[PDB]
């Protein structure tokens, strides 16, 4: 998270941490079984971490939970990053509590000018490298999709949006992806793609959750 502030310990309970020997990917926390997160963080290995601030020292309220299975969307491009959402079932159901909790599947979509709060673990420099140990948090609003698609011409889908600010300074990045866009109280968006991080005229590109409701909620009832 570029542009950022400290979130403050356990204040984005649905906030995980994906594991395979190292943080590599954020995720969401939609149920006490299963994780969102995006098809492009898939690997195989995964150890999802829940109850996380700083993910280099252990403080006392984080559940690690090895990954059960993992179920990435059937139309998931990787060229192109449509359809950029992935399902994770924990070998065992976490335990609910005020520093592990859900965050609720969109009723709707969202529309554009509405506030959200990304977070994530991943580099705060736009030019560089520097990777925070502690949970970042960012407020950015939707852009409109015009605006979205200037940015990036002939690569945005129906299964994309934009959030952030036109002028740079403030964006997700590296390492922050697969975690979630929540707007609103519902998870509107996955962290997806973006050129650089913080530039000027490119905002990031997020995965449009509410398109996925459905085939998320039959997934798992499913699996
Ligand atoms: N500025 C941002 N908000 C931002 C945030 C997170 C990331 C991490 N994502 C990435 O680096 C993703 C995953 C692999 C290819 N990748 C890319 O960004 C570059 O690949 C092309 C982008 C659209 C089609 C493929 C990149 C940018
Ligand atoms: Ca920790």
């Amino acid at each position: 998270i570029v542009g950022g502030y400290t979130c403050g310990a356990n204040t984005v309970p649905y906030q995980v941490s994906l594991n395979s020997g190292y943080h590599f990917c954020g995720g969401s926390l939609i149920n006490s079984q299963w994780v969102v997160s995006a098809a492009h963080c898939y690997k195989s290995g995964i150890q999802v971490r829940l109850g996380e601030d700083n993910i280099n020292v252990v403080e006392g309220n984080e559940q690690f939970i090895s990954a059960s299975k993992s179920i990435v969307h059937p139309s998931y491009n990787s060229n192109t990053l449509n359809n950029d959402i992935m399902l994770i079932k924990l070998k065992s159901a976490a335990s609910l509590n005020s520093r592990v909790a859900s965050i609720s599947l969109p009723t709707s979509c969202a529309s554009a000018g509405t506030q959200c709060l990304i977070s994530g673990w991943g580099n705060t420099k736009s030019s560089g490298t520097s990777y925070p140990d502690v949970l970042k948090c960012l407020k950015a609003p939707i852009l409109s999709d015009s605006s979205c698609k200037s940015a990036y011409p002939g690569q945005i889908t129906s299964n994309m949006f934009c959030a952030g600010y036109l002028e740079g300074g403030k964006d997700s990045c590296q390492g922050d992806s697969g975690g979630p866009v929540v707007c609103s109280g519902k998870l509107q968006g996955i962290v997806s793609w973006g050129s650089g991080c913080a530039q000027k005229n490119k905002p990031g590109v997020y995965t449009k959750v509410c398109n996925y409701v459905s085939w998320i909620k039959q997934t798992i009832a499913s699996n």
